[PDB]
């Protein structure tokens, strides 16, 4: 059997009649199903525990996840393989909290809504992996560090500073948020983890054996802000919202890292520094995107390729060939230093 | 009047029978002090809520704090300015929920206690600076960026990459989270905020008119390494576990920046990028601290300042003169190049 925890927001107001009307047809349809559990809700907040088989379990859920009158949906807990069932007498109880007023019940309720309204807001600012991890039944404090090879990615915005001396604060913040967004969205759907912010800059990675993903996020990333360029309203900061990109490859440490007040669950290792030293080079370059010969030779795709010849690097060990895509996008460009130029132009006149 | 909710970690087991005397003796002293609340356990947490006085709470939280028995005190909510009372019975009503039986409470038992186990792990990912704003009963994700002068720290761990490729997996770990400990004690201690983390680099920031306490808790960190390295074990990493440290001033947006998967309560801004440039500085030079003369002049006391005349920046705008503080530990120093040639000389041997 399978058992699933998970938590949602109310996606509009939900009257006490509604709320009951769901459980009831969630009774109907579970005890078919031979589905047990229970549905609570707190203040705008629903809690669910479903069991049964897995297959259905499983459809139940999709459908839930469906149900316009809930958001923010978050599993908490999938439980595989558990031989008893935790509420084998209800298909589905609802227990509406709100209307409850039980004297033991009362200090319960007060204490669960001050630990979900702190969770639902922790979760804003804690990686979704992590979530999944302990949902898996891992503590993700208690991983050891482990060797393992990843192709980092390592980007920033181009000329940011210009935009925070120009822009009004509030326009500064939408602007890198705006670019955060995007390159979040395509690495995580091509597989990637965006693992660090750090002023105007995102630092993330791919597994070992995923170099085409990573050039294929790239990629998708150029094209999606040259959309976004060409489609902004007259006068936006993000029609001069450029990105440079390096790639690397190598053998990097994964691990719980940080101190005892915080930490995250991050990478450390050569590639990190020679992903951002790539990323630099970008500056002098026509070209948006750079990556290592290791990046080039891991992929399995026939890219366009193109090598620029120079390897003008610092700081590395036995220098490093560098690769980029020519394709009509890092083709049609102008060059850092002109573009430069032109964002301090545009953003003092907006 | 005044309410306080936190929740804590059983230090030890405790029995039914010692939760219960815990109980008793709360009701006892509340009573008298005219305060009342509730105490819950749960699989070795407990919650509890107190209100009353502000003085009289203050103190009475004050001795919770130094009983053994408990730990990882948390504190979730302090009310001020509280109208009534919540739970104006009970000097303090203990419900040890492990012990409970009702059928209604069961189901929320289970959610209460996977609930709790995600929120005791997210705290370890989460900035306790976080922690304090909701507590005060402020939504941190609302709000607003602004404008606002910090002096801004970084640093990083001398020639890092070579502990790296000598040492095991474990060890590199274990020092560079010994070193992350470090600086982030101090400079909290000092009245400033780690920021992020990113590779082996630490990057921090106090208020504006703090130049002070950054320049001692640089200084401070700097004399914590040189102890921890004179009193390593034989053939321990930490004997060349060396620092550089930069400082800048200016004008910064802090706010919420990230995207809808995950974000931090951070600044942005120029200081960012000369603190790390300044920091750069410091590996070819014998002095391990450097930092603007705009942080120089803020000071008030009268610290040991030496000017680094040449002033060799790049990416800046007008330069910039550059600083350090000359005392026994700065002057006693070979410089780098010299030590990364150390640290790798000594890390291949151990
Ligand atoms: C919080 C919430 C919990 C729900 N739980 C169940 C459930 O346990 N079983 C179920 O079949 N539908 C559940 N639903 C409803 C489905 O989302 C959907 O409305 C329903 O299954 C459609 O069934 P019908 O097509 O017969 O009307 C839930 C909906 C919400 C908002
Ligand atoms: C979880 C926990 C909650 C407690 N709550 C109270 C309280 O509400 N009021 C109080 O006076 N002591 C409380 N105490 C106990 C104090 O920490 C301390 O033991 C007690 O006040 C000492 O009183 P005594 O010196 O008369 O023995 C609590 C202890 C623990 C572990
Ligand atoms: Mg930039
Ligand atoms: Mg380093």
């Amino acid at each position: 059997m399978k058992r699933l925890t998970y938590i949602s927001k109310f996606s509009r107001p939900l009257s006490g009649d509604e709320i009951e009307a769901i459980g009831r047809i969630s009774s109907q349809k579970n005890q078919q199903a031979n589905v047990t559990g229970v549905l609570l809700c707190l203040d705008g907040i629903f809690f669910q525990i479903l069991e049964g088989e897995a297959e259905k379990i499983d459809r139940i859920y999709e459908r839930i996840l469906a149900d316009e009158r809930h958001t923010d949906i978050l599993c908490l807990k999938s439980e595989v393989e558990v031989q008893e069932r935790m509420f084998p007498d209800w298909s589905m109880q609802t227990i509406n909290l709100d209307e409850n007023t039980d004297f033991l019940i009362r200090p319960i309720k007060v204490l669960l809504q001050t630990l979900t309204e702190s969770h639902r807001i922790l979760e804003k600012y804690t990686q979704p992996s992590i979530f999944k991890i302990i949902s898996q039944g891992t503590n993700p404090l208690n991983i050891r560090p482990k060797a393992v090879e990843k192709i980092v990615f390592f980007s920033d915005i181009v000329s940011f500073s210009t935009f925070a001396e120009k822009l009004p604060v509030e326009e500064v913040v939408s602007v890198v948020n705006s670019y955060f967004s995007v390159c979040t969205a395509i690495i995580t759907r091509q597989g990637g983890e965006v693992t660090k912010f750090i002023g105007d800059c995102v630092m993330a990675y791919f597994d070992g054996d995923c170099a085409d993903q990573a050039i294929q996020a790239s990629l998708d990333i150029l094209m999606e802000l040259e959309i976004l360029r060409n489609s902004a309203p007259e006068g936006s900061p993000l029609r001069v919202l450029y990105s440079g990109i390096g790639l690397a490859k190598g053998k990097v440490i994964e691990g719980n890292i940080g101190s005892e007040l915080k930490r995250d669950y991050t990478i450390l290792g050569d590639a990190v520094n020679v992903a951002a030293r790539l990323e630099a080079l970008t500056r002098q370059l026509s070209q948006a995107l750079v990556f290592s010969s290791e990046v080039k030779n891991s992929a399995t795709k026939s890219w366009n390729f193109i090598w620029l010849t120079d390897s003008e690097l610092k700081g590395k060990s036995e220098s490093i060939d560098i690769y980029s895509i020519d394709n009509e996008m890092t083709r049609k460009s102008s060059g850092g230093l002109e573009i430069a130029r032109n964002i301090g132009h545009y953003l003092e006149r907006v």
